[PDB]
């Protein structure tokens, strides 16, 4: 029993993290066969973020101005090249530990675990959603730039994030591992602010689910209602539409449950309608949407 | 910015679980040079839940009643003992991923990553701390005794925890890697129940704390209050007595944001008795207890 916000074993991903100099700028980069992947903002200085020209910022260095680390040895770059916002440093030596691994870009609502890491040492790891309005919810500090998130399936690893920046509002934004950021951000000094969030109504259902699998039933009712009328419900407050894929994605849960999912929206209706009237759901206060679908059928099983 | 429940990172740890059988019996085992730990229970017949005589049951195993498999590799067991209620199983072949690491029994209110694992691999690493009445709230399946919680200090494992049994409010109890358990609790299937719980004082403070050093401050007031009011004040409320200790633990924190440590129990005691009246604090609508003072200064600025 119990129900937690759970990351992927880190080990295999631990093993592709290494340092990247360039000039008086370290980040973390991600080492894969022999190319080292970071963003490519490293090789600004503080005046050219303000308006880079990432071309010609590039024709300028050399691979020697690129210091790569693996732990206590150093890498040598013997070339660079630049996909979208990433910088791709090929070195003269494969990565031993490669991983198996995909580059994947999700979508928005689907959950990752970030490895978090500063100076090419991974810190701690947790796990992300990509919001609906596509920042995450991270924690990173100064140093913590080209940290990546990722899903195992069968050992496979599925890088899906690079950290680039930080917004004004605290959360954060990057890109996938071929360089094309997520939302609507651009890596210069420039004004970039979060547009307006909203709740990814289904992971809430697939919560509600893992929190009955749990004992937790005091909202489920006798009642039913249909797409077209939870989704007038969705948009008042702030819900993304529930669409007839998320109905068949929480077909399990429903059958494993007796609840069906339209079952389930008129519990959630009437959380959102009335609130909660002082009780939890798996011991929160709010209705939580960064587990996916996915997420409660694998930690309410074995999955390893 | 930001603040989230985060664990270590587990490559460390993963690199030593293995799965060991006894019987028809699978759990996970840790694997540390050459020995393996893992609970004793697992010598356990169906018969053997209410009552185990354990010394009974382990002079009548030899060292080949033991498999052990480390990825797909049989690893051979070459003697066995028990320390407590952790079976220490003698294998032929040291760890060669075996990290620095250490053995330390852990107080309440501290903090622990948990690997869980399932048939000697790991399925998922999460945030725990060792509650007052010393349980954990983890999430835990069947097939997942022997999994182990840990802290990484720079490059050294501490292994504070391994994972035993699920009482039946469905929480957990286990052991340090002594084989001593935390709390009143034993390896045996009678009635046990833990102590009612508690919030973790101390805590609760720190990630207050945290939240200021992240900008936050509309719960703040201009009150102060003594330590001993304070504590009477919040024991109503079902709160850990809060302790000079945790109030010198507290000194950096309160030097960093401006805030003495009893004008932030003055808070607390205000939050707890209006509720965040439709706010929340640090992405949360309850007062959260499973960050240390520790944690906070390890992951904020
Ligand atoms: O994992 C629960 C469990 C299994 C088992 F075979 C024997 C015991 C157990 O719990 C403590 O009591 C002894
Ligand atoms: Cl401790
Ligand atoms: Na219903």
């Amino acid at each position: 029993s119990g129900f937690r916000k759970m990351a992927f074993p880190s080990g295999k991903v631990e093993g592709c993290m290494v340092q990247v100099t360039c000039g008086t700028t370290t980040l973390n980069g991600l080492w894969l066969d022999d190319v080292v992947y970071c963003p490519r903002h490293v090789i600004c200085t503080s005046e050219d973020m303000l308006n880079p020209n990432y071309e010609d910022l590039l024709i300028r260095k050399s691979n020697h101005n690129f210091l790569v680390q693996a732990g206590n040895v150093q890498l040598r770059v013997i070339g660079h090249s630049m996909q979208n916002c990433v910088l791709k440093l090929k070195v003269d030596t494969a990565n031993p530990k490669t991983p198996k691994y995909k580059f994947v870009r999700i979508q928005p609502g689907q959950t990752f675990s970030v490895l978090a890491c500063y100076n090419g040492s991974p810190s701690g790891v947790y796990q992300c959603a990509m919001r609906p309005n596509f920042t995450i919810k991270g924690s990173f500090l100064n140093g913590s730039c080209g940290s990546v998130g990722f899903n195992i399936d069968y050992d496979c690893v599925s890088f899906c994030y690079m950290h680039h920046m930080e917004l004004p509002t605290g959360v954060h934004a990057g890109t996938d591992l071929e360089g094309n950021f997520y939302g609507p951000f651009v890596d210069r000094q420039t004004a970039q602010a979060a547009g307006t969030d909203t709740t990814i109504t289904v992971n809430v259902l697939a919560w509600l689910y893992a929190a009955v699998i749990n004992g937790d039933r005091w909202f489920l009712n006798r009642f039913t209602t249909t797409l077209n009328d939870f989704n007038l419900v969705a948009m008042k407050y702030n819900y993304e539409p529930l669409t007839q894929d998320h109905v068949d994605i929480l077909g399990p849960l429903s059958a494993q449950t007796g609840i069906a999912v339209l079952d389930m929206c008129a519990s959630l209706k009437e959380l959102l309608q009335n609130g909660m009237n002082g009780r939890t759901i798996l011991g929160s206060a709010l209705l939580e949407d960064e587990f996916t679908p996915f997420d409660v059928v694998r930690q309410c099983s074995g999955v390893t």
